[PDB]
């Protein structure tokens, strides 16, 4: 452990570097997170150096690791259990240690003051896939593992180029081994290398720094995602989007004031009393099913973590096959093979004793999904980030924006303006209504979503189901269930419809003829509530700058053959828009408040450039012309 500090810390400069350190935040990057200890490490060591210098610049530790093969949180404990001195950090390490999934796992420590990026893969086969966001933002290096001599294979001038791509001029990095190969190798990648006195009886272990500013790559620039340099902005807003930005932003500094057309916030399709906390798998999709996956985990750690009153519960959601479509969708899902504690099969038999209720065929399992009420944690959500300093304006409704030297004017309904020197759109389906977004590839699907009363035969219902509608377990708060779906594309009607009403108990009957607790549902009291969903196909968020939907026809004409040359994603200055969060919105949203808010303050955002690519708003555009 005293070796820990010496190498990583010391061959680092950090407990030196870190009250000089001139800004809020401190990036770390480490080859692998093995059992931690490293992680744990420093985490003390950030503590105890905030404590003794409170006046200190840097407030905020940033962490970024690789692991290829995690560990099950029991022998991540009882591993942990060998540094006792550590205890009281390894345990909040383990209360939000990541499920094995793929990719990038993004966990909030100490409320933000230690930020946690666990990459699960190969981190050779990583560098690769990682967002040119993360060049130069590494401060310090952690280069560990196993020894060289026994393990080269972790070992190559892959890892060293591209350390020395993520490492920011200035940056440092420090290994235990002397080798060889490993020096000239970090030479090659472009660091400045010394040797340096091993701990204790070991020989020379190796520390460098990056001397020299290295040209930034720019792979594919019609793809990438710039921030500001301004710390104000405005949100444009008032549901679950504009309102978990705010917290990501007051996090990280911002000012920030929320604009909202209504009275009140969550009256947009933010408004439902009980709403559905599931992710959604696609074995065709690569983007879209990796981004739920780690979305969804993430929303529930988030969740847990959030400080807010909101009624919820985490009963398991269960998606059932009730015909050949779904039984098919659910069979690929289950053929893709992943861990039970994130989807698992359940038979017709086990369905019972499961959700309560006797469907007469099988399905799926998302055992850490739920229902949540989506009004309640908007609403206090809110009021939290106001507490944090989030100025909030009821009833300014924005007509449009203008661009001026050093701002946005933003004029509203009602003879009123503001400016602002970075603007957010989270505004829901109303988020075309600019010049600056009319031509969004996104769309308005209006949905009636059911209010029915609870019975003894239905209060038996222990989950979510999903079926074509979906039916949650009544929240005993009110008594009763919530039971819905309506769809209706390019509707953007809120008002009551009998029909629908109808539709929704229909669908539900429609899929369990047989089953006697569905008949149970009641609507005849005419109570539901209506909203406006805001859509893509492809079914993701449009999250990053606001395109220039004209100078991107301009430039970009030709792409194709000119691929190379080309100009960065024409964009409008500080303009950010959170938007088209469908129907699966509670599960996206908190993710991508953290990829956004990331992405403004110029922070590491914790997913890969696919996937990222997969969220930009330029996207469709972008690919046609990739193409005539
Ligand atoms: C029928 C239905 C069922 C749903 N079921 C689920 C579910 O099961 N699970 C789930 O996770 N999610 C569900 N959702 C919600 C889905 O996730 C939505 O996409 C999500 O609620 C979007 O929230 P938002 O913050 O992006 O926009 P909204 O919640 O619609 O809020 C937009 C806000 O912007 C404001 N605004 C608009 N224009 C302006 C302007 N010009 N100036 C100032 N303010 C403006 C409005 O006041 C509003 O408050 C459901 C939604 C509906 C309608």
């Amino acid at each position: 452990l005293e070796e820990t500090r010496y190498v990583f810390l010391g061959g680092n400069q950090l407990e030196v570097r870190f009250p000089e350190h001139p800004h809020p935040l401190f990036v770390v990057a480490e080859s692998g997170f093995g059992t931690g200890l490293n992680f744990l490490t420093l985490w003390q060591a950030f503590d105890q150096f905030r404590e003794a210098h409170p006046q200190a610049q840097l407030q905020r530790l940033h962490f970024i690791s690789f692991e290829k093969f995690p560990l099950t949180r029991a022998d991540l404990a009882l591993a942990h259990q060998h540094w006792p001195e550590l205890a009281p950090w390894a345990e909040q390490l383990q209360a939000q240690w990541p499920m094995p999934l793929p990719g990038c796992h993004r966990l909030l420590l100490d409320e933000g003051r230690v930020t946690l990026d666990l990459w699960f893969g190969d981190i050779n086969e990583l560098t690769s896939q990682l967002d040119d966001s993360l060049n130069q933002k590494v401060d310090a290096w952690f280069l560990d593992g196993f020894a060289p001599a026994k393990n080269p294979d972790m070992w190559t001038q892959n890892l060293f180029n591209a350390m020395a791509r993520l490492a920011r001029p200035g940056g440092t990095l420090a290994t235990f081994t002397s080798a060889g190969f490993v020096r000239r190798g970090l030479q090659d990648a472009g660091f400045t290398m010394q040797k340096r006195k091993g701990f204790g009886r070991k020989r020379e272990m190796l520390c460098g720094v990056m001397e020299q500013t290295l040209p930034l790559p720019c792979s594919a620039p019609w793809f990438n995602r710039t921030g500001s340099s301004k710390r104000e902005a405005a949100i444009i807003g008032g549901g679950i989007a504009s309102a978990l930005l705010s917290l990501a932003l007051l996090r990280r500094g911002w000012q920030v004031t929320l604009y909202c057309a209504d009275e009140a916030p969550a009256l947009g399709a933010s408004g439902n009393r009980q709403g559905a906390l599931y992710p959604l798998l696609s074995k065709h999709d690569e983007a879209l099913n990796r981004f739920f996956s780690n979305a969804f985990t993430f929303a529930r750690r988030f969740y847990d973590q959030l400080p807010v009153k909101f009624d919820h519960d985490w009963c398991g959601v269960t998606q059932l096959g009730w015909d050949e479509k779904s039984q098919h969708k659910i069979a690929q899902m289950l053929s893709m093979d992943l861990p039970a504690e994130l989807a698992v099969a359940v038979e017709a038999n086990a369905v019972e004793q499961i959700t309560g209720v006797a469907t007469n065929c099988s399905g799926i399992t998302y055992p850490q999904g739920g229902w949540l009420c989506p009004a309640e944690l908007t609403r206090n959500v809110l009021e939290l980030a106001q507490q944090q300093g989030l100025q909030i304006y009821y009833q300014y409704q924005l007509q449009n924006l203008s661009r001026k030297d050093d701002c946005w004017l933003l004029n509203f309904a009602g003879d009123q303006q503001a400016t602002h020197s970075v603007v957010v759109l989270a505004n829901g389906h109303q988020i075309s209504r600019f010049s600056q977004t009319s031509t969004l590839p996104v769309y308005s699907v209006a949905g009636q979503v059911s209010h029915i009363p609870t019975t003894p035969e239905l209060a038996e219902l222990k989950q979510v189901l999903c079926y074509d509608g979906y039916l949650t377990p009544q929240n005993p708060a009110n008594q009763h269930h919530c039971i819905g779906a309506s769809y209706h594309r390019g509707s953007e009607d809120t008002a009551y419809s009998e029909d629908d009403q109808q539709q929704n108990r229909q669908r539900l009957i429609d899929c369990f003829p047989q089953a006697q607790w569905a008949k149970e549902v009641d609507v005849s009291d005419k109570e539901a509530r209506c909203g406006v969903r805001c859509a893509t196909r492809d079914h993701l968020p449009m999250v990053g700058n606001v395109p220039d939907y004209e100078a991107t026809l301009v430039e970009y004409a030709s792409l194709a053959e000119q691929k190379d040359e080309a100009v960065s994603a024409p964009v409008f200055d500080d303009l950010f828009m959170f938007a088209a969060l469908g129907s699966r919105g509670l599960c996206s949203a908190p993710l991508c408040a953290e990829i956004l808010a990331a992405q403004m303050s110029d922070e590491p955002i914790p997913m890969d450039a696919s996937t990222l690519a997969a969220l930009n708003p330029n996207r469709l555009w972008v690919r046609k012309l990739l193409k005539g």
